[PDB]
């Protein structure tokens, strides 16, 4: 069943062995991915979460982010740890209450603290809309048809060595799938079809790394949702989907009676299907319960391109339709160096007041932010463009806006801007040498908004700035309940800071 709105969440720890191999883990609902939270457009959200987290090898702090909602007037909410909150201790709960107004699509939620994402506690989340104008393209849309992607190490995220190159041991669709090495023939997942129905699929990368070529033997996918934002109908035969990345796809169960593999292809990690390692399975309904005989094509006929993809709705392209035509044009310097990542010569360590509670006690331009360097203004009412070209190793990294989505003026592999109709999304990869990804949007959201790449190692090595926007309006605009002010006293405290 799906939870929420309104809804209790509790964060533990516990035993799970998705690919065969026992570990411990942080999980959310009890479950690896947590259960899916819902509601529909518009809805107050009251998620209560309790963290009941007791072995510190995986964190027994926790905070938890709502990834794409736009958390308006509730930036206290929004969950990055020391951006906009401290950390929940263990024994405590916190009540997130906000609101969605204006969105409606596919989300998730994960840990915001430190890597703990990876320990396992990320799920779907999921925003209805009950006059939602793709609703005739399909005939079924619930729990049964989402589809979760997700890395899932033997090592735990704290324990990764300094100094050695960390991959992932198996791929998880919908929490199950095979390793990489020493593989088992552990369950697989399956997803069931009716014959004759059409189904949204609500595609859902909870990577904490690695980009998945996903496609579906014998089928093709017909994209009509983006990161949330409605687009027009794009029929591909494979999506290459980017850590945090979502896509609804229409599948038309219009294949005989059969099974049929579904393939999530990582950049790292096990290449191919050996074992049935990268797989799950498409049964329909009355077909035998046995493993697919289908293969791939060795080379698909119609993958996803960024650029093709349109708003459903004339969303356009703020500004004007050049590079820099925008109040506030930004091109940021991304490197990577001995260990670290850096934004414009910074790279990002988590300051110990979180910069909301340093906007609210008064500090009031970017230049009196901690971490300093690390927290850029941006003034309000006004066309932001950030340039964010790509070199920096580990590439390609998938860019991630808090408190707001873009457009997507240039895409990966692509230099060509489009300032007409390009897709608008909340994580975007940047890409390869030589590109210049190029992101637009206006300022109406005052608060603190963390950037970063949604690769979660690299947001740890410093890959992250955050947007201090419109700080003059911050406080007004996001009153703060007792309960959140009382957060960083509990966590100095039991933390001896
Ligand atoms: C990516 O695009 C940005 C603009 O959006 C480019 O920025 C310009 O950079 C040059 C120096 O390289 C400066 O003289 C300009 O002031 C910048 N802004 C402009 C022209 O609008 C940037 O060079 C591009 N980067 C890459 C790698 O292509
Ligand atoms: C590279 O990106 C550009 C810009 O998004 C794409 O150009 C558009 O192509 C469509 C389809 O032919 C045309 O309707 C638009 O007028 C083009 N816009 C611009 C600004 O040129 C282009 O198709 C992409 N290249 C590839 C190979 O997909
Ligand atoms: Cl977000
Ligand atoms: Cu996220
Ligand atoms: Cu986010
Ligand atoms: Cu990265
Ligand atoms: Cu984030």
């Amino acid at each position: 069943a799906q939870i929420g709105p309104v809804t209790d969440l509790h964060i533990t720890n516990a035993n799970i062995s998705p690919d065969g191999f026992s570990r411990p883990a942080v999980l959310a609902g009890g479950t690896f991915p947590g259960p899916t939270i819902a509601g529909n457009t518009g809805d107050n959200f009251q998620i209560t979460v309790f963290n009941d987290l007791t072995d510190p090898s995986m964190l027994t702090d926790t905070s938890i982010h709502w990834h794409g909602l736009f958390q308006k007037g509730t930036n206290w909410a929004d969950g990055p740890a020391f951006v906009t909150q401290c950390p929940i201790i263990t024994g405590q709960s916190f009540d997130y209450n906000f609101n969605v107004p204006g969105q409606a699509g596919t989300f998730w939620y994960h840990s915001h603290l430190s890597t703990q994402y990876c320990d396992g506690l990320r799920g779907p989340f999921v925003v209805y809309d009950p006059n939602d104008p793709n609703a005739s393209l399909y005939d079924v849309d619930d729990d049964t048809t989402i589809i979760t992607l997700a890395d899932w190490y033997h090592t735990l995220a704290q324990q990764e060595p300094i100094g050695a190159a960390i991959t992932a041991d198996a791929t998880l669709i919908n929490g199950l799938g095979r390793s990489f090495t020493n593989t088992t023939a552990s369950p697989l997942s399956v997803i069931t079809v009716q014959s004759g129905k059409r189904y949204r699929m609500r595609l859902v990368s909870i990577s904490c790394d690695p980009n998945y070529l996903f496609s579906i033997d014998g089928h093709d996918m017909t994209i009509i949702e983006v990161d949330g934002v409605n687009s027009q109908q794009l029929t591909v035969d494979q999506i290459q989907i980017f850590a945090a990345q979502r896509y609804s796809f229409v599948l038309n169960a219009n294949q005989p009676v059969g099974n049929y593999w579904i393939r999530a292809q990582p950049n790292s990690g096990g290449q191919g299907f050996d074992g049935g390692i990268n797989s799950a399975i498409l049964r329909y309904e009355g077909a035998t319960v046995e493993d697919p005989t289908t293969t791939a094509p060795t080379t698909f006929s119609n993958p996803l391109v960024e650029t093709d993809l349109h708003p459903l709705a004339d969303l356009g392209v703020p500004g004007q339709p050049f590079r820099g035509g925008a109040d506030d044009p930004l091109v940021l310097n991304l490197a990577f160096a001995n260990g670290r990542f850096s934004i414009d010569g910074v790279s990002f360590v988590p300051p110990t007041v979180p910069v909301l509670l340093q906007i609210l006690s008064g500090a009031q331009n970017a230049q009196d932010l901690l971490p300093a360097g690390s927290v850029i203004s941006l003034p309000s009412n006004s066309v932001i463009e950030v340039a964010l070209p790509a070199g920096a190793a580990g590439g390609p990294h998938p860019f991630h806006l808090h408190g707001h989505n873009f457009a997507v003026v240039q895409s990966a592999n692509n230099a060509t801007p489009n300032y007409v109709n390009p897709i608008w999304r909340d994580t975007v990869s940047i890409g390869g040498t030589g590109d210049n990804v190029t992101i637009r949007f206006t300022t109406n959201n005052p608060g603190p908004w963390f950037l970063h790449c949604h690769i979660d190692w690299h947001l740890e090595a410093g890959f992250a700035i955050v947007f201090a926007e419109d700080i003059p309006d911050t406080a007004s605009a996001n009153p703060v309940p007792q309960a959140w002010s009382d957060l960083c006293p509990a966590y100095d405290q039991a933390h001896n800071i």
